[PDB]
């Protein structure tokens, strides 16, 4: 409960980014094996996100799920800040997606279920999410997927703030599923302008090898109007999902 850097025996550099570096680590006390991010407050300031982090570490800490990367604890010295995190032994879905180019109908559906499961929990524990990427998806030991993200003159459209923020994740789920099945995201193009074009006008096209159940689901998630995309529950109960999830 009262953490210091010499409570930890340090292993191999696990990669860097963005403010800090991650190392492999072990609790001298419980010999428990975990990752450790090392953020520098100097690097947080020249990016103005010190309070933003502390804010989110308090949110993160109260999220226990097999499909969400577990944060165990945190601490600091004057120069450095440390985050004690679940080591995902099997690499990212990015690296793996490059190794396999695309995934099988079942590998994709299982991954969607897990995401959906995790996202539902967040929605339930009152914490909505923005965008999910393959690069932000880590892999546990048993192939399991881990989200590792980080007046009186005022009108109605300014006091109701952000109306539909819950529904972004369903778009993300649509996009992801596609990339998993195809190897590329659905509005990927050459110019940034042509990508912007296809995202705005919702312009994606399934190559022939894609199944119907997938085309059906993906289309339902990728609706222009946010309030038309299925609620997470429905994704878990989709013919295609309920036929490949395990
Ligand atoms: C190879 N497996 C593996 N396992 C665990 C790992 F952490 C990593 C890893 C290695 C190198 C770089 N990144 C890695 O993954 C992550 C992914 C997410 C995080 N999460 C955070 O850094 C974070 C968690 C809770 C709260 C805040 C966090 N960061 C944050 C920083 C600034 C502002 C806001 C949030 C940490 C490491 N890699």
């Amino acid at each position: 409960r009262q953490w210091a850097l010499e409570d930890f025996e340090i292993g191999r550099p696990l990669g860097k980014g963005k403010f800090g570096n991650v190392y492999l680590a072990r609790e001298k006390q419980s010999k428990f094996i975990l990752a450790l991010k090392v953020l520098f407050k100097a690097q947080l300031e020249k990016a103005g996100v010190e309070h933003q982090l502390r804010r989110e570490v308090e949110i993160q800490s109260h999220l226990r799920h097999p499909n969400i990367l577990r944060l165990y604890g945190y601490f600091h010295d004057a120069t450095r800040v440390y985050l004690i995190l679940e080591y995902a032994p099997l690499g990212t879905v990015y690296r793996e997606l490059q190794k396999l180019s695309k995934f099988d109908e079942q590998r994709t559906a299982t991954y969607i279920t897990e995401l959906a499961n995790a996202l539902s929990y967040c929605h339930s524990k009152r914490v909505i999410h923005r965008d999910i990427k393959p690069e932000n998806l880590l892999l546990g030991s048993a192939g399991e997927l881990k989200i590792a993200d980080f007046l009186d003159y005022l009108p109605p459209e300014m006091i109701e703030g952000r109306m539909h923020d819950e529904k972004v994740d369903l778009w993300s789920l649509g996009v992801l599923c596609y990339e998993f099945l195809v190897g590329k995201p659905p509005f990927e193009a050459n110019t940034y302008q042509e990508t912007y074009k296809r995202i705005s006008r919702v312009e994606f096209t399934f190559p022939d090898f894609v199944t119907e159940g997938a085309r059906d689901l993906i289309s339902r998630l990728l609706k222009h109007n946010p309030s038309q995309r299925p609620m997470l529950r429905e994704v878990l109960e989709h013919p295609w999902i309920t036929a490949n999830s395990s």
